[PDB]
Formats: structure tokens, C-alpha cells, sequence
């Protein structure tokens, strides 16, 4: 029996008011026999039965525990929901006298530590003490990333970390006068919504940022900083990362599992900003040996640093390959990412040893313009067309997510072209 | 030579508008033959002569470069003073073609890395890359201390790190309802000035905070938090550390030198309240051997972690020994502290190997007049006897004697 926790982005960083309880249902992919899952919204049985049928996990051995709604409703495991005596009674009955062997959470937050303490199993949560002190936030800080990568000797685009406009203005100006565009980044921003590109020249693709600002001179920059500084600092709370932006780069990741015992490579892939990051392929294609070595060693070094200071959990090291072919690291992500269950479970467990050898994975966000009436409806159509993932041909679409009021698929194929073809058939 | 920078508390954390240039003149103690010293204010010659005669450094081999004044004046090495063309030219002249072998700064700040960049000697600054990304600030973060110590299995008072009022209220309520007093600490607070003690009971001794608030109950604390949170967070800029406070505790430090090659014990001491914090003793007295070992090994584990993440420089780990006898770490300090030149130079270089065996150092807070009268009376430090008062700054004294009782008699004499 393990306790799996489907928690969201840290309550300490942001109010999870938009959450609907859908994305964290990816937790089920990690479930193994006997496990107890804590989720904000009960998954549909059809989702559970499908996912468990593929992982080989006995569904009836699983228990799903859902807290009552909290101060922000049901969308996310807010702190008040996990402290609810009603929920705690439900949790203890789900345990049924069994010891908690391990606590696994999607996000390394103090609320998980709080839960382990309330349950009297802190020892089952690796890095518990670190987490009680809110150490897990380091996994989502770009400022922390910049310092750690630079200290560990991990290649980094030129730049700095700025707490004020005076310093920000100097570092932006240095980079712009070298003929480069610049990307500003919220310390704790999630995704490209937290970034802006600044350029002397118009017409750049908006890859990895919400907006492009064209700034002619020092005065235009003063004007920009005066207007956006509140936003860039989240109301004066956080610092801003300034770094050199490299147009037309491809985005890669190497993800690791950081335990008490040390650092272990989970997997690597490419995130396709095509022009939005709406698909990813694993493992990483089109790198030569030296670039793949740099991506993995770079990430590993970063993770060894994070391990040494006490971080425990999943760590995604994000990088770009520039048009000149240089691997530069751009951030880390301390959490179960969009990729984690895909290479770890779908790749290594469902597809098997052939994954990385004669099989790749291609996941796409449910295309806009695609519609499916329900989970069961999507599965039926896939099953009937013969495009549903078939455990003995090792080809086809794996349904990744629960019903979203469509779903989300992962195509397993010999190479990217083959998966891309599988997908056009799917309709 | 080596380039020695007498910089102050980071300009990124606070405006150093109150500095007068006096404290960073402790830089001179670290000066070795041929070095070049960057100071905000020129030291008196008599001070420079005096320090170098004790340290055995040849004074004429030294150069002091003082940047012109900057936006806050001459009191402190502000970023614009160190990027001044007039200052960079005067600095390259002081080198006169010599390569910079090592850069030593009093504070691990991004401006040091900028200066090393300007001069073309990034390789002479250990942790250069770390510092350009302002990683040195981690050495002044209590929020960082709390996580590092928790992760490193280093003992610390019960508590948490809080970003908002709701979690602070919870964690304060919990400690108070257990009957203990609580101390709130600004993430980047310099000294006790950034701390406040919360208690059910009035009259606690304010060791390490400079105000106490008596809070009867949950609504009283709502009121306090609603009133003080803006100050506690520096305008919602930083988080707040909530800790169990231990009254009547003694305060100790263990200081380490963190370089590429690893972690070296500098020294340890006590910060005495008699009744107030106006004196230091090194090495640490009145500790059992196991308490000293917990102090040093605690400090070491912590520094090993700081090392691994890239920090380079001086790191002082502060601890208290509770009335109950337990050693608990309370903060770290990444910088040359008020103690660093004392055990490292005055102790290990001036006094020699006997320091920590047959000599101890006592420093207390209450120029040629001090020197004259100390000389004429015979109380001035005598290399031949390894006893007497050392003038640490232009004044402040460090009494070298066999034990604390001998040091306190010497000071009484100096009255
Ligand atoms: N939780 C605590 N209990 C007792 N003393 C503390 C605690 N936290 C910090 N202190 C002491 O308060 C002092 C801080 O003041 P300063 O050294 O001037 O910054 C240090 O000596 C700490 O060791």
C-alpha cells in the first residue's frame, strides 16, 4: 500500500481557482496493486478500468479517496480539504490497518508533509523535513534554477536574476546591444504565460512566451519596465529572470527521479512548439550523441545539486538546442510533469523494453475541432477503427486522460512519421 | 596579488545609506604582501601601519584604491562606484600589469562578479558564475537556512516558513498553544532588527529580536498580523520564518571557509549577553565536548550542502544552546562576519598555534591615543608574551589571554 496524492500547483504560490480536477487524474497511471489514491474529483470507472487494464494493476485492489469540497470548491486538493476530519476518516478506512509504505505526490508541497504528519507516517515521505520548511518551492523557481545551474557548471543562456528595474534595465540593454532578443521570466511563472520576449527587431515567433515587445531604445525600455514591472514581479513579490533569447531553437527535456539514494534518469524528450507546445515526443529525436550526452549530463548535474540540498521527487530539466546546435538549459520543474507518466508508465511498463528501441511515443493535446461524447464513446470508436493501442502489435493510440468536458491521446509507433500518420487516421 | 573588496551588505537587499566606511576597514587584517584593497573610505595610515606590523605584511607593498563617491556617497561600495571608469582605471594602475591571483570579498555579491568581469579575471573569483546569478543571496536567507538545515538533518527550532498571513497564524497559534514563545524573522533581515518575539507572557529577555508582543488569543494575533505583516514581509517582498523561541539561551557560532576544494573549519565562539550582546569569545567556552561536536558537525553538514549548490566564501552557522542543553541552529550568514578576521587572522596568524590551546580571544565594543596609552601602560598586545589588547578597528579591542578570567582582568585594567 502506497499513498498517492493528486495535488496541484502549490497553494503557497497561487490560488488554484481555475482547476477542475481533470489533469491530476493522470495519478492513476502510477497506481500499483493495493494503492490508495487521493484525488480532488472522483474519476469515472471507465477511465480507471481502461488505465488499470493497460498497467496490469488490479482495479479492485485500489481505493480512491475524495475529500469534501473546500473554500475554493472541488477542483483542487487545497489545504483545508486535506485537513478535513471527514476526509481523514475516509483515508484511514481506505488504509484498513495497512502501513503506508510510501507517499508519492504530484507536487512537492508542505501540504503533503502536513498530511503525512496527521497520518503519523512522515517516514514514508522522502524529504518530509525539507518539505515542512517549504523547500519544495525551489523546484519551481527559475531564480533558483539560474543560481544552481551556474554553480553546477550547466550551460545557460547569458543573463541574470533581477530584483529591481535598475538592474533589469542594465542586463536587458547589454543583451539587446549584442544584437540578441531577450526573454523576461517570472521567478515562479508556470509555462510561457509567465514570460515575455523583448526585441529590437519585429516579427519573431512567440515561442515560449505570451507576448513580444519591440523596443527601439533605452527610453522605450524605461517605458516598458515602468508598465510591466508590477506584472513581472507579481505585484512586487518576486524577482525576474533576464536571459538571452535564441529564436528558432527546439525544446528538449531530461527528467530525473531524486530519492534518498540519489539521482536516477527517468527519460528524455522533445516538446514541440509547433508554434504552441501542443505535443511532445519521447524519446528525444534528432539529437546527435554529443547533444544527447550534454542534455542528460546537464540535467543530472543539476539534479545532484538539488539532491544535496534536500529536494526529493521528480525533476524535469528543460533545455533548448539552438540553431547552431548548442544545448542550453532554460529551467527546471520539480513535480510530476506532463511527460512523467508517459515515459515512466506508458513507455517503460505498457509498451515495454522496445520503447526507445523500436517504439516512440507521441502525445498531442486534444486538437481543437475534435469532439468525443464521453470517455466510453472515444474508446469505442478507437477500438472499432483498429487504431486503439494494441498490447501485442505495440501500435496505436493510448488514451492518456479522463474525459474533459474530449480526452488526450498518446500514439505508439516505430517512428514519428508513423505516429503522425496514425493520428490523421484518428477522427 | 590578490584583489580584496571591502563591500557591504548587498545592494540587492537594502540601500546601504547608513554606512560610514568604518566596518569594512577590517579588510586590512586579511591583507597579504602585494595585495590591492578596494575600500569606500581611505583608512588612516596609523591604522594601516599598526595592522600590518602585527600581521607581518609589508605595508609599502600594499595599494588601497578608493572609488570616487557614488549615489549614496562615500560610505559604501555601491554598484555604480565599482563600475566607475575612473575607479577601474585607478584599479588597473594599482595592478600595474600583475595578474589577479584570487578575489576576496567581504560579501558574496553580484557586484563582485561584475568587477571581476570588468577586469577580465572571472577565474580569480571562486563561485563567479554562481555570483553573477546572485546565488550569494542564499547565504543571507533564513528561509533558505530552514530548508537546508531540515534537509541536511541539522537540528533547528520547531517552525516553518510562511508566505501569507493564514499560514503564519496557524504556525504561531500552534507553538503558542504548546506554551512556548515564538520568534518571527524576516527572510533577509540583518541581525535582531528584523525579528520580533511573540508570547503569552510579558518580560521575556529579548535576545535576538528587538521587540516583544504579548498576544492573549487568536483575535489578538489576527490584529497583530494584520498590523505587522507589511513590515514582516518588507512590503510583501519576502517570506517570514516562524520559530519556537528559547529564552535565556546562550548564542554560539561555527564559521567555515567554503572553497572549490571543500569545507574548512575556520573557528567557533560565543556571543555573550552580559546582560547584552557586546562581547565575543573564541574558542567556544562552557560547552561539553559533545555539544561542541554537534556545533561543528552541524555547521559542517550545512556547509557541505551550501558547497554542493555552488556557494563559495565564508559561512557562519549560528546556534543556541537551550537552558535544557540542546544545540539548535537558528541561521546562517554567508559573509565575512564580525568574527572572521578575529579567529582567522588575529588568532591563527598574529597569536599563532597557541590560539585555541593556551590562548583565547575576547572582543568588546567599549586612534594613536588608544595605542599610546595601551603602549605606555603595557596593556597593548605583546608578540613576545602573546598577551594584551589588540586594536581591531579605528576603537575596538581584542584581549588575548590564557583564559576568559585573565582577559576580563586585562579589560578591567584598561578601564
Ligand atoms: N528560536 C530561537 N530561540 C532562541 N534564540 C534565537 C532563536 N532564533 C534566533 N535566536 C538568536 O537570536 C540572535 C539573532 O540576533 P543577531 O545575531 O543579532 O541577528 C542569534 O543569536 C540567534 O541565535
Amino acid at each position: 500500500m502506497r499513498l498517492l496524492v493528486g495535488n496541484d500547483w502549490s497553494e503557497e504560490l497561487a490560488e488554484p481557482t481555475g482547476s477542475t480536477g481533470w489533469a491530476v487524474q493522470r495519478l492513476v497511471w502510477f497506481a500499483r496493486d493495493g494503492d490508495v489514491l487521493v484525488l480532488p474529483v472522483a474519476p469515472q470507472e471507465e477511465f480507471l478500468a481502461y488505465v488499470t487494464s493497460l498497467t496490469g494493476t488490479r482495479r479492485s485492489s485500489l481505493t480512491v479517496v475524495v475529500p469534501p469540497p473546500g473554500r475554493l470548491g472541488a477542483g483542487a486538493l487545497t489545504a483545508d480539504r486535506l485537513a478535513d476530519p471527514r476526509f481523514l476518516a475516509a483515508l484511514r478506512e481506505a488504509f484498513a490497518g495497512r502501513p503506508v509504505h510510501e507517499v508519492f505526490a504530484l507536487w512537492p508541497d508542505a501540504v503533503v508533509a502536513d498530511l503525512a504528519d496527521a497520518l503519523g507516517c512522515p517516514e514514508a515521505l522522502e524529504g518530509h523535513d525539507f518539505l515542512t520548511q517549504s523547500g519544495g518551492l525551489i523546484g519551481s523557481s527559475k531564480a533558483a534554477f539560474r543560481a544552481l545551474a551556474a554553480g553546477a557548471g550547466v550551460a545557460l543562456p547569458a543573463g541574470a536574476v533581477c530584483a529591481d528595474r535598475r538592474r533589469a534595465h542594465r542586463h536587458v540593454t547589454r543583451l539587446l546591444d549584442e544584437g540578441s532578443p531577450v526573454i523576461l521570466k517570472q521567478d515562479y511563472g508556470s509555462g510561457s504565460d509567465g514570460n515575455e520576449i523583448l526585441s529590437r527587431t519585429p516579427g519573431l515567433a512567440l515561442r515560449g512566451a505570451r507576448a513580444l515587445r519591440v523596443l527601439a531604445d533605452s527610453a522605450a525600455l524605461d517605458a516598458y519596465l515602468d508598465e510591466r514591472w508590477d506584472w513581472l514581479t507579481e505585484g512586487g513579490r518576486h524577482r525576474v529572470v533576464v536571459e538571452r533569447y535564441h529564436p528558432g531553437s527546439r525544446a528538449y527535456f531530461a527528467e530525473f527521479w531524486i530519492s534518498d539514494g540519489g539521482v536516477r534518469l527517468g527519460g528524455h524528450g522533445e516538446m514541440r512548439y509547433r508554434p504552441l507546445p501542443d505535443s511532445q515526443v519521447m524519446p528525444a529525436p534528432d539529437l546527435d550523441q554529443a547533444q544527447l550526452d550534454d542534455l542528460v549530463e546537464g540535467g543530472r548535474r543539476l539534479c545532484v545539486a538539488l539532491h544535496a540540498l534536500g529536494y526529493r521527487g521528480v525533476l524535469s530539466a528543460d533545455a533548448v538546442v539552438t540553431p547552431a546546435g548548442e544545448v542550453l538549459f532554460t529551467e527546471h520543474n520539480g513535480r510530476a510533469t506532463g511527460s512523467t507518466h508517459i515515459y515512466e508508465i506508458v513507455g517503460k511498463r505498457v509498451v515495454g523494453p522496445g520503447f526507445g528501441t523500436d517504439r516512440i511515443l507521441l502525445e498531442r493535446v486534444w486538437p481543437e475541432g475534435w469532439e468525443a461524447p464521453s470517455f466510453a464513446g472515444a474508446l469505442t470508436r478507437l477500438r472499432d477503427s483498429g487504431h486503439l493501442y494494441d498490447p501485442e502489435t505495440r501500435r496505436g493510440a493510448v488514451i492518456l486522460a479522463a474525459y474533459n468536458t474530449g480526452v488526450m491521446l498518446c500514439y505508439v509507433a516505430e517512428d514519428l512519421e508513423a505516429a503522425l500518420h496514425r493520428e490523421e487516421s484518428v477522427s
